[PDB]
DNA sequence: CCGACCGCGCATCAGC
DNA sequence: GCTGATGCGC
DNA sequence: GTCGG
C-alpha cells in the first residue's frame, strides 16, 4: 500500500462528509478518489500527479499537496478538535447508528460508549446488538477463520437439503486475507424468479445455524436477507473467538450470476460497473441486467449464463474477483 | 455550466 | 392494518 | 467533489 497517508486522509474526509455533514455526494467523491489512489502503483509525489487520476479533481489535489508538505490537513485537525463532530463520528461506528441517530444522541447528551450502555432503552434492536458486540465488530476476521466459518455454514446447509448451494462472497471471494464479515449467497432449485415453491426457505437455513449455536444474534430477517451475528466454537480453556457479522442473501437460482456479481463486489466496484452499465444502455441489479430505452424504461431481463456474460454486455473484459477490490 | 453521481432489503415511523 | 417515506445497511 | 457533454 503505497499512499496510505493520502488514502487514509480521504477516508477521514469521506467519513466526515457522510457522518457529520450528511453530504452523501461529497462522501462518494472522496470514496472514489481514495479507491483509485489506493490502486495506483506509483508513490504520489504531488497534487498535480494525483489530479491526473480520474475522480481526483482540483479541491482534492490541493488537499493532497498540503498533506505531503506537512503530514496533515488542518481541515481534518479542526474536525478532530470539534467535540460535536468527533462524537458523531464515533457513534456511527456502532452498527445500526447512522448519521441521523448519531447526531440525535449527541444532541441528547449521549456522546460516549458509557452513555449508550446506559440509555439502551433509546436504542432499537439492531443498535442494541451493535453496541453489545462493539469491540468484536471492529476486529477483522483472519482468512483462516473465514475458511473455518465457511465449513460450518456450507455443511450445516447440506443438512437442511443437499440441493441448497452456498457461495461465500464479499471480500473473501475477492481473495482478502482478512474480512470485515462473512457474506453468504444462497441458492435452491425450488426458488426461481417465479415459483415460491417452498416458503421459509431462508428461515430453514437460519434456524439450523441457530441449533448448532453458530448464529447467536439477529439484526434483521426477511425472505431474502438475514443480517446477524455468528461465533466460531473454541476448545477447552481456549479463549473465545470474537463475535462476527454474518450476512445471508437468498437469490433466485436462475439469477445466480447477477447474485455473485453483486455480492463479491466490492461496493465501489459495483457502483463503477453499474454506472458504466448505464452509459452503455443497461441497468444492473442483484437479479438482472436490463436494457434501457431513451425513456427511463427498465427493459426486459437479458440472458446470462456466466458472470462474464454481464461484462460483455457493458463491453468489459472479464475482471477476476481479485481485481474488483476497488 | 450543471446534471448525474448504483440499486436494493429490512426496520421503523408517520399518517390515515 | 396498510402505504409511503425515511434510516441504515448489503 | 468531480465529471461529461
Ligand atoms: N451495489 C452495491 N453493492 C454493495 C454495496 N455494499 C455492499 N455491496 C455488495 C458488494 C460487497 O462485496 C458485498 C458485501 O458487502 P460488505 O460485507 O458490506 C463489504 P465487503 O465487500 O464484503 O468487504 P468487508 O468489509 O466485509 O471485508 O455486497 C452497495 O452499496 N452497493
Ligand atoms: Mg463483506
Ligand atoms: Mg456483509
Ligand atoms: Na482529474
Ligand atoms: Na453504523
Amino acid at each position: 500500500t503505497l499512499n496510505g497517508g493520502i488514502t487514509d486522509m480521504l477516508t477521514e474526509l469521506a467519513n466526515f462528509e457522510k457522518n457529520v455533514s450528511q453530504a452523501i455526494h461529497k462522501y462518494n467523491a472522496y470514496r472514489k478518489a481514495a479507491s483509485v489512489i489506493a490502486k495506483y502503483p506509483h508513490k504520489i509525489k504531488s497534487g498535480a500527479e494525483a489530479k491526473k487520476l480520474p475522480g481526483v479533481g482540483t479541491k482534492i489535489a490541493e488537499k493532497i499537496d498540503e498533506f505531503l508538505a506537512t503530514g496533515k490537513l488542518r481541515k481534518l485537525e479542526k474536525i478532530r478538535q470539534d467535540d460535536t463532530s468527533s462524537s458523531i463520528n464515533f457513534l456511527t461506528r456502532v452498527s445500526g447508528i447512522g448519521p441521523s441517530a448519531a447526531r440525535k444522541f449527541v444532541d441528547e447528551g449521549i456522546k460516549t460508549l458509557e452513555d449508550l450502555r446506559k440509555n439502551e432503552d433509546k436504542l432499537n434492536h439492531h443498535q442494541r446488538i451493535g453496541l453489545k458486540y462493539f469491540g468484536d465488530f471492529e476486529k477483522r476476521i483472519p482468512r483462516e477463520e473465514m475458511l473455518q466459518m465457511q465449513d460450518i455454514v456450507l455443511n450445516e446447509v447440506k443438512k437442511v437439503d443437499s440441493e441448497y448451494i452456498a457461495t461465500v462472497c464479499g471480500s473473501f471471494r475477492r481473495g482478502a486475507e482478512s474480512s470485515g464479515d462473512m457474506d453468504v449467497l444462497l441458492t435452491h432449485p425450488s426458488f426461481t424468479s417465479e415459483s415460491t415453491k417452498q416458503p421459509k426457505l431462508l428461515h430453514q437455513v437460519v434456524e439450523q445455524l441457530q441449533k448448532v449455536h453458530f448464529i447467536t444474534d439477529t439484526l434483521s430477517k426477511g425472505e431474502t436477507k438475514f443480517m446477524g451475528v455468528c461465533q466460531l466454537p473454541s476448545k477447552n480453556d481456549e479463549k473465545e473467538y470474537p463475535h462476527r457479522r454474518i450476512d445471508i442473501r437468498l437469490i433466485p437460482k436462475d439469477q445466480y450470476y447477477c447474485g455473485v456479481l453483486y455480492f463479491t463486489g466490492s461496493d465501489i466496484f459495483n457502483k463503477n460497473m453499474r454506472a458504466h452499465a448505464l452509459e452503455k444502455g443497461f441497468t444492473i441489479n442483484e437479479y438482472t441486467i436490463r436494457p434501457l430505452g431513451v425513456t427511463g424504461v427498465a427493459g426486459e431481463p437479458l440472458p446470462v449464463d456466466s458472470e462474464k456474460d454481464i461484462f460483455d454486455y457493458i463491453q468489459w473484459k472479464y475482471r477476476e474477483p481479485k481485481d474488483r477490490s476497488e
